[PDB]
């Protein structure tokens, strides 16, 4: 009764985002999408206009209930923060109370107090350039929206959350090992939100009792990763993987789904500050056959 | 679903196979014990004068339901490794049917295929040496028991299972850092059933479609536990309490709803792995 | 003959740069420092005035041999990039060809080509502060100085060094496991570090035929370790490695001196994209006896 | 500084031992060689008829110098351990002191103590096979020979070596990551290898003040490599020199330049590490 779900970045029904929201609600979790203003509009109408009806059809007797729909941009932390260009954008300045702070403060007035959160989202301007010709703002750019946004989640929605909860957010393995491709300092801000994992969950763990860990997936065809391409990197991906991986099956936003689930749940009471590989156990592998 | 697991190393309900048992039970899977021969008699004897009878308790409506309880040593591949003086033993004399292969062949005889199988026992003679003391008989008798017993129980159930089938076994971190009193090569076989986890998960998974995964748990004072020295496992208690993120008493049904996800089609994507299921206690390096 | 290596991060005798130079000059190596603006002038004078001269005797039969002294911002990469006010600052206004590309360029043209690299630096604003407690900006600005840092001496140096370089950095173990105290995001800049060890080794490596690696070093008490102190925190490390530690024995700064030669020098010709742990073998350890 | 060195584990001048033993001869440190019964005879008559001059120059003023060279088996701590059929064996009938134990008394009793340690051994009855179908006989041969044998190596060596001495072993990255064609329990003993080298820089730092890492070497066509099947060593040279981050040619030397430094006083202040030497393969993940 009442278990709450924040998931933030969801842009359409297929991603990461997605998969997770379809798995909690078969297991009856409220569930509130943050979604990033550029995209919000074009989410609506959609969702308006029945185009993600198909996409929200569980057990064919059951479909995903969403709570409520939210624009966020984790790229502010306060409405303090918020440029007066942004602000005055033709996609924000119809929006409010978008920053996190502010959605951290909105799903609490209307809602209460929350117990599962969900960090599903990246970012970085020069993902296509090899790290070597990332330049200094595009790196700071990704460790920004990628990694920094993961703390700052934390600090404000610990206030709204209950003893007991839990967080989870998405990796990738380019982090542990090199995956040429994974530009524009994306390798360094997973290197760096794995790491800040176990820092915050020794913070959260002590001071609130609140439980947080990173899913390491593997490749999905989601709108980010056909981003990745230049000049595909994704389709290589998964190729090489059902190729290689010890369970050569296709990987499904719902298998990470699944795992996220279990994870924001109380029977993984005792787990906190891992990196949990859902991959098909490719990580595992050393030398192709 | 009709599921059906074997748990082999469980001698009391002290320990993380009797925890694994337990959340099992709350899915309704069926629940087969592997016993230790030196130990079946007198655990036969405690279950029969209802000495597990409140540890059976699942809740408000449910009891603990156990298929069956089979004597079973890992020591034993199959009938033709078993010695004269283990034979003659007082214990295993009027046993039988015991080895890897033999219990393979009762239980698919008995209830047909399985689809999940638990890894939850270690033994060493030279436990209480340290590495550097430890004879090669004593080392090789800790890997032979706590290690290639996985790889031969795998061997030997496969035959027996569906595909998409899910094994478990439990490690201990003192495989990745030093742990002082965790001797006689506990520490080596831990090392080596993590290694033998991800070579299985390939060959499993490619030839079969099965999964393994291990959990690296915390501290439980059970039976085993109590044989180390450094008491070894009253110190790890208190440290864990005391310095993990969590601080909270670590039960071994923890351990257990995470083998019943592991064990699940849940997990599906999730092979070849180490998790920790220990308060994230394996996270820290300096003491606070 | 014509070893060169340019030691990036100096500012006195008491941290692992000085522990570098000291280590290569006994290797004959000729040593270029690279010193940060704000310290500059004092170290200088420190050095005109003989203040050093007893922490330059090495063999007893021989002193340390410095090529030259720069001052050097890894703040900056350009002369493009440098903001008005620092440009004007009291401690920036004298000093010129500070920037990276400047000092590459400087360098080249002094001395020619180089072909050993040390980065030996970090900063964090916010260091004081757990992670939790980390603002944007902080956050930021460690790894802007931390970890950007070096992929942008690799960029610029790697025109003037010859194949076959060799390239090392400083990180701590925080970056894996959780170490309290230490704050500001550098945690998560030392993960990004490692990470990006490896990222370059793969580029430099193919590219140039250049290596890079960090060593992990173990506690020592510089000028930085005790800017840690907030209200120490490098007491207590030194005193838990020295009490803990599988060689308890006191670690000193050439300890890191001679491992790092020998990474830069062509012993380790088939070592690349590594963190070596240079600690006495703390890391190995899970709890206390 | 009169520098002694044992190298267990050299049967002719393509695998790393010798690599090894050339590098530490570049800074005058004695060698002795511990050379596998079976192949003692064969290798002291190739030395004798100069079949190795060639591999032995260290360059123009240098030739190696090789203090001693002596038969042995790490099968065998103490001689009470061999069988008769080793006893009887032609190879073995001819030659004595090759245990463990005798041979840290011989060379004690010849040279006296010395300060440097190489184990550069390896052996695996069943390493054609994979591991799911291992025996346990094979499992704990291989872990016998490759792992155990590192531990005695160091109990009976210690007592004949100095205060800040340093010992390494060899080990490879199937450990932690899947490699397909390296069977019979090899995976398991380097995994168990490299944790107990971890352990033993606990016990021999603080009781002796010795230093014990291991290097993670790439690959190298060398007698044993040969005897791997996917021919394997040729895959992984071929991969190696197409993928790995440095794309040159790895060489014993390679390995020997590193473990010359680690056998050094230079590396004071490293213990219980596992070193990559492999032109950095084991970095990557997606082959690009
Ligand atoms: N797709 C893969 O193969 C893959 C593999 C490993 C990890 N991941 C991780 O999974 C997560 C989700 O990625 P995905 O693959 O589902 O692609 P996706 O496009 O479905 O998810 C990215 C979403 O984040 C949103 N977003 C971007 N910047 C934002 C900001 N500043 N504030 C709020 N929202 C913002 C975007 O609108 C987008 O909807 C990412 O962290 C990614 O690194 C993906
Ligand atoms: N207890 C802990 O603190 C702890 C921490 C980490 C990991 N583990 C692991 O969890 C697993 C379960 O142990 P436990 O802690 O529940 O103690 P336990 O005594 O409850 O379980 C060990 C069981 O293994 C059985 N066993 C021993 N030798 C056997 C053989 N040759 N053949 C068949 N069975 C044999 C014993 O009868 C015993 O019941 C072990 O593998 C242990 O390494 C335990
Ligand atoms: N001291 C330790 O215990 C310890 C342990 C592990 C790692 N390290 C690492 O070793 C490296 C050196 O630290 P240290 O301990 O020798 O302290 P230190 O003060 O001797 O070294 C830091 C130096 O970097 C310089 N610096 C700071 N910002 C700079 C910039 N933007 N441009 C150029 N130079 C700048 C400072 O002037 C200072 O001289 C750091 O990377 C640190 O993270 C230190
Ligand atoms: N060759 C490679 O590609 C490679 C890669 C990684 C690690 N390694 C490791 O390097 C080490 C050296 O092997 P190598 O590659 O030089 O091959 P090698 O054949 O040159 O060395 C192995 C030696 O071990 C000896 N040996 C075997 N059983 C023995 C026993 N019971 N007692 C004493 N000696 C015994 C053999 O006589 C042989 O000379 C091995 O431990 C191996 O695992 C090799
Ligand atoms: O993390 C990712 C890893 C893979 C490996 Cl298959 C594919 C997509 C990913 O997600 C992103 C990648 C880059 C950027 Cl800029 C944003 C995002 Cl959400
Ligand atoms: O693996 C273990 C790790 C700990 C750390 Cl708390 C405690 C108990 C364990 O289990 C055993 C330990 C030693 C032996 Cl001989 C058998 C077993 Cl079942
Ligand atoms: O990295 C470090 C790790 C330790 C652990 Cl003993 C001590 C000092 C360190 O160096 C710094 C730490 C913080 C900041 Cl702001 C700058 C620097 Cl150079
Ligand atoms: O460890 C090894 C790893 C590789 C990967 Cl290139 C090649 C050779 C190796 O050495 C052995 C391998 C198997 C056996 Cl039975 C003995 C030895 Cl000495």
């Amino acid at each position: 009764n009442e278990d709450i779900c924040f998931i933030a970045g969801i842009g359409d029904t297929n991603g990461y985002g997605w998969g997770i929201a379809k798995e909690l609600s078969k297991r009856n979790v409220k569930i509130i999408f943050g979604i990033w203003p550029p995209v919000y509009n074009i989410f609506m109408k959609n969702y308006k206009n029945g185009k993600f009806d198909n996409d929200m059809i569980i057990d064919k007797d059951k479909k995903m209930n969403i709570l409520d729909m939210l624009p966020f941009d984790a790229s502010f932390d306060t409405a303090n923060d918020i440029d007066e260009e942004t602000k005055n954008n033709k996609r924000y300045n119809m929006l409010q109370n978008y920053t996190i702070e502010d959605v951290a403060n909105l799903i609490h007035q209307k809602y209460g107090k929350i117990n599962m959160l969900v960090h599903s989202l990246a970012n970085a301007k020069e993902v296509q350039k090899d790290l070597l010709n990332t330049s200094r703002k595009g790196y700071l750019d990704a460790l920004s929206k990628s990694s920094y946004s993961l703390i700052s989640l934390c600090k404000y929605f610990v206030n709204i959350m209950k003893p007991q909860s839990s967080i989870i957010s998405l990796t990738y393995h380019a982090s542990q090992k090199v995956v040429p491709g994974y530009g524009g300092g994306m390798s360094s801000a997973k290197a760096a939100l794995e790491s800040d994992t176990r820092v915050l969950a020794y913070h959260l763990g002590r001071n609130y009792n609140i439980r947080i860990n990173t899913i390491s997936a593997g490749p999905l065809k989601s709108r980010a990763a056909t981003a990745i391409n230049k000049l595909t990197f994704i389709d290589y991906a998964i190729e090489y993987s059902e190729k290689y991986a010890p369970l050569r099956q296709k990987l499904l936003s719902t298998d990470i789904g699944s795992v996220a689930s279990f994870l924001l749940s109380r029977e993984s009471r005792a787990i906190t500050g891992q990196t949990i590989y859902v991959d098909n156990g490719l990580n595992i592998m050393f030398l192709p056959d």
